[PDB]
């Protein structure tokens, strides 16, 4: 009704509006009271003696996760055995600050040309997939998940694919596509259903986090967090106890429970880096996960049937100068990802002009513009569902459609690099 | 086949209907009948009987302190059209736009727009929103508000409403009446009832409007659209080529730093939710984001500066422009405040007192930004000045030793610990 809201390991009964004390791993106690209830995890109200006093629901923390299946509660969904830890880790976050006060660096490098190439992915980033129902933002995480990898990091890699109030169709679904790939092996995937408790579903996220943090920090590792969605969470979220519609006012707090935890670790050797899904009668504001940019699915796109179906003029990566150049990338980064923007926006503009003046009223400038909107879309935005390209590939292919453009009008590539990488020199 | 235009209904007709008509130009185009309405034909034109000619706006300087009615005509009980141009509505009218950045400042008086997210002359920047949330309301404020220092060329805002309810229309109206707005405005006010063919034409004849007194007035010029997902729904609701992804495009194509250097055409769309609809193609040089998480915590207006944007900021401000320190402030508060409300985050999951001392400094500053940045009067004209002056303010509450991102120029000679 009020939060903030913390999940406690259902050991004894409780009842609604108990007064109950959590024992954090920090060996203090604090005082809430009980929200709600499945039938192996309580919903605790937290404020700041002889009552219940409740344990923080933990993470059967291990270097085993990796190629298993979970539920949210991260119970095993595959047929394997049960989770042996070494650690029990408190879900809410609460136990470990593995977050350095260092700004997100290098390279991820996620296969798809529109992310890699223009709205670069840094380590230790926050970067959502804005998108709306009914397009492929699935497909496209998925992809996303298969592909990633930090090239020449000595930081080995992982992803925690989290999905959550998903149907039965679409859990098998992810199942075999992360076994027969074998992407699988270093990933560890938290899948909550539709039906599984609302309360089931609220953990998924916190799960998927702590786990995240435990490869990141205590075994130095790049990991990758991806979380089918979020407007999922929030509706679960509006189906809590009390609650005529619309979203709780602890929502912008809780969400920031979710969205403070991503960055580099302590000892700068491994990072949590942060790709949301959110789609879209309600109206939630998940403006607070929106920091570093965003990356926009366009259903524009997908009509044309282009795949993947995004939007590089609306996207963004706030971040991106800490991830590309020399020794990360290349030189030409900035300057391709700077030339096709301003090259893609321009044939984009101008197919208005079209449909003002008519095609025959155009410029011979103006007509090589609005076909390299077009080489921009066919060439560069389309890209196959398995098709992992470098991004030594997605740079040679802004290249050899800035070829299409007059070279005298790239202003935002010094002669030092077309003189060094363009395909006529 | 080819692209649309809009002809004045000099009698009826049907459909898929072969009609000549006269351009502004001269030249006369053939084409074909989308719809049918009251008072406009939309044409589908051919290469680029019946006898018709082009829809047009009467463009005169009087224009300015009118308040006409998307179809052109006047609503203010006003006196009649006062040609001066007669100038075509589609965008073909002038060819206005002289090929450069965006490149000077606009002061909206508005805190999180001007110190933050910067609009420059000759931008599109969208206002990005949902239904319940003030954008009109700032749309309104920016109108009366609005100004461009140091430019020795005039000032002229373009203000066009779509699908709006008597109310909104009486209120619009008298705001710019009382407020001395008008003196310097053009008003299009199209209701939600008038047909549509009108709501079509409603950005295009603001446009005109804006282009001709830009151009051929040397004027600067603010086109306020006040939103454009009324005007994509009546897109839908009609004719069956310019198809509302290329549609838009006519629409934010027609903006920049006009021939002579001497003018501008600067867009603000309002874009709300929640049906359809994709209109991305309009967000190329940022957004401004109106979130109802301050909404619902009483802040006005209500904008989240986080996912807010201006591509082009930095051609805006600075030396001769705003002020030297600009940037800096802008960038120290972005980060400071971003990081407050991370800690907000930190704050639910540990407890306040277990927050450390620097992360609580931080924290109490999420606040302040939005109690002193952010909060702004209804009807307070912020200059950059005062808004650069309270950005110091908050930033007081940050150890010295905090500030990354200004260098030391600017704290010895701005931070008020030393003036
Ligand atoms: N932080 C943000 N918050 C909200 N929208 C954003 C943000 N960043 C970018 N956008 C843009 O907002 C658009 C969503 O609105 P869209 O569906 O295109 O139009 P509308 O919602 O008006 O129908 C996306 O195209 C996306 O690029």
């Amino acid at each position: 009704i009020a939060g903030p809201l913390i999940f406690v390991e259902k050991t004894e009964p409780v009842g609604y509006n108990e007064i109950v004390n959590i024992k954090m791993g920090d060996g203090t106690v604090r005082r809430g009271q009980v929200l709600d209830s499945s039938a192996d995890i309580v919903v605790v109200q937290v404020f700041e003696g002889v009552i219940f006093t409740g344990e923080t629901l933990k993470l059967p923390a291990s270097v085993d996760l990796l190629g298993r299946i979970l539920s949210g509660s991260g119970e095993p969904r595959d047929g394997g055995p049960r989770i042996v830890p070494d650690q029990l880790l408190d879900i809410n976050g609460a136990a470990m600050n593995p977050y350095a006060r260092l700004p997100p660096k290098d390279f991820i490098q996620t296969g798809i040309s529109t992310i890699d190439g223009t709205n670069t992915l840094v380590r230790g980033q926050k970067l959502p997939i804005f998108s709306a129902s009914g397009l492929p933002h699935n497909e496209i995480a998925l992809q996303i998940a298969r592909q990633a990898s930090v090239p020449g990091s000595e930081s080995a890699f992982a992803v925690v694919f989290a999905a959550m109030g998903i149907t039965n169709e679409e859990a098998q679904y992810f199942m075999s596509d992360f076994e027969k790939t074998g992407a699988l092996e270093r990933a560890v995937v938290f899948l909550n259903l539709a039906d599984d408790p609302a309360v089931e579903r609220i953990v998924t996220p916190r799960m998927a986090l702590t786990a995240a943090e435990y490869l990141a920090y205590e075994h130095g590792m790049h990991v990758l967090v991806i979380l089918t969605d979020i407007t999922n969470y929030a509706e679960a979220l509006r189906q809590m106890g009390a609650a005529r519609r619309g979203y709780p006012g602890y929502m912008y707090t809780d969400l920031a429970t979710l969205y403070e935890r991503a960055g580099i670790v302590k000892g700068a050797k491994g990072s949590v880096t942060q790709i949301p899904i959110l789609s879209m009668h309600p109206i939630p504001d998940l403006s607070g996960y929106i920091t570093e940019g965003q990356i926009v699915v366009a259903r524009e796109l997908h009509r044309k049937g282009i795949y993947p179906p995004i939007n590089v003029l609306p996207s963004l990566s706030r971040l991106m100068n800490s991830g590309i150049g020399a020794g990360k990338t290349r030189e030409d980064h900035k300057a391709v990802s700077d030339q096709m923007y301003a090259g893609y926006a321009e044939g984009r503009d101008l197919r208005g002009l079209v449909a003002i003046v008519g095609k025959e009223a155009l410029s011979e400038r103006d007509t090589k513009f609005l076909e390299f909107a077009d080489l921009f879309e066919d060439k560069f935005v389309r890209q196959g569902r398995n098709e992992n390209r470098t991004i030594e590939d997605t740079l040679e292919i802004g290249w050899q459609i800035l070829t299409h453009l007059p070279e005298n009008q790239l202003g935002r590539i010094d002669n030092k690099y077309i003189q060094k990488y363009h395909p006529a020199h």
